[PDB]
Formats: structure tokens, C-alpha cells, sequence
């Protein structure tokens, strides 16, 4: 899967306006405060989230992320349509094909209902597979030798399909850390 490697650069357009990203769109953090920026369509308003500028229509993609000292985050695919405004459920049953870890060691894919994950490691960096054509999206365990993590399957597709990230909240104080995207 590492021969399928894209170099992915988050877009700020999408960007939830409590979200900092470095200049080199490579990394994502929660700032302290909102940034001012347009009220435009793309923009997730509710949740602390934003998607990659690129767009896959076909073809197998792959990439990684340090999740170093965190104890949240959220990291998949999703539909380009998935809705941006309001409150909403992750999960496939809203076009979004995530893991995530919440309240430091609580590892869960979106399904619907959430399915939790008993992984043996914890993972310091998460490798994310699309395989379009296949209708295939999965999560390796990068620091337990690539093992997976979850896979969801027989996802059909029709539509462009978006990286998806978010660095989670920061109710804990300690989840300040940003989401990096490793050079491969
Ligand atoms: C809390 N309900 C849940 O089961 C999961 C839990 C979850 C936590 C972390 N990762 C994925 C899932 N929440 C959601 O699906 C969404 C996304 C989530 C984000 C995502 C990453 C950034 C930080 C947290 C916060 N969340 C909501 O708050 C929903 C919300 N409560 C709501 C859903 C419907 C209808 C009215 C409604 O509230 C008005």
C-alpha cells in the first residue's frame, strides 16, 4: 500500500474556524479562540473538522498521520456531499468512513452504531487506504508493524470522495498536540 502514497494538503476553505493550520497544510491544531473567514458552503461550522483539497474519483490513494500525545482525533474518508452545516453523527450512515480515539484509549470505527476497537498498541502514527474501485477504506496500525485496524468494505462509491481529519476537542486541556501528515 505504500507504493499508492499521495501527498495530501489540508484545505482551509473546508476548515472549521476554531481549527489552525500550518502554513505548509500539513498539520492541523484547536486554537484557543475562532479565526474571521467567509461563511462559505464547504466550511464545517459544528465540529472541529476539515477535509484535503484533493479529490479522488478513482484509483487506490494512501497516506499516514502522527497522532503523538493525543488523546482524540478522527481520521478517514468521506463523500464530497456530506453535509458541512449543523450537527450530524460520524458514521457511514452519513457518508464518512472514520476511526477515531476519544477520552484517551477509547479507539471506535463509525460505524452505525460506533463498533469498538480492541487494538493491542496504541498508535503513534495511522495509515488510511482507499481503494475506490473495490469500495474499500482501511487503517493500519503503522507503529504495530501496519496492522490493521479497522476496514470498512463494500462501500459501492459513486461520488468524489475526500480526505477527513479532525484533531478532536480539547476538553481535557492536554489534547493541544496537532495531527501531522508524514512525508513518506
Ligand atoms: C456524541 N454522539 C456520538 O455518538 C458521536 C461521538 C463521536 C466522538 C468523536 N468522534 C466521533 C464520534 N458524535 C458525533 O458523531 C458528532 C461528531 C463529534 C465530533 C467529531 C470530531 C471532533 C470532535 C467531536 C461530536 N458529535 C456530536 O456532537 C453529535 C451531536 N451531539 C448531535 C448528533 C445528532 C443530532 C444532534 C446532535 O447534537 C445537537
Amino acid at each position: 500500500h505504500h507504493h499508492h502514497m499521495v501527498h495530501i494538503t489540508l484545505d482551509p476553505d473546508t476548515a472549521n474556524p476554531w481549527l489552525i493550520l500550518s502554513e505548509d497544510r500539513r498539520q492541523v491544531r484547536l486554537g484557543d479562540t475562532q479565526q474571521s473567514i467567509p461563511g462559505n458552503e464547504e466550511r464545517f461550522d459544528s465540529y472541529p473538522m476539515v477535509l484535503g483539497a484533493q479529490h479522488f474519483h478513482s484509483g487506490k490513494h494512501y497516506w499516514e498521520v502522527d497522532v503523538t500525545g493525543k488523546e482524540a482525533w478522527d481520521l478517514g474518508v468521506c463523500r464530497d456531499s456530506v453535509r458541512r452545516k449543523g450537527h450530524f453523527l460520524l458514521s457511514s450512515k452519513s457518508g464518512f468512513w472514520t476511526i477515531w480515539l476519544w477520552n484517551k484509549q477509547k479507539y471506535e470505527a463509525g460505524t452505525y452504531p460506533q463498533t469498538p476497537l480492541h487494538l493491542q498498541v496504541p498508535p503513534c502514527q495511522v495509515g488510511i487506504f482507499l481503494d475506490y474501485e473495490a469500495g474499500m477504506v482501511s487503517f493500519y496500525n503503522i507503529t504495530d508493524h501496519g496492522s490493521l485496524i479497522y476496514s470498512f468494505s463494500e462501500c459501492a462509491f459513486t461520488g468524489p470522495l475526500r480526505p477527513f481529519f479532525s484533531p478532536g476537542f480539547n476538553d481535557g486541556g492536554k489534547n493541544t498536540a496537532p495531527l501531522t501528515l508524514c512525508p513518506l
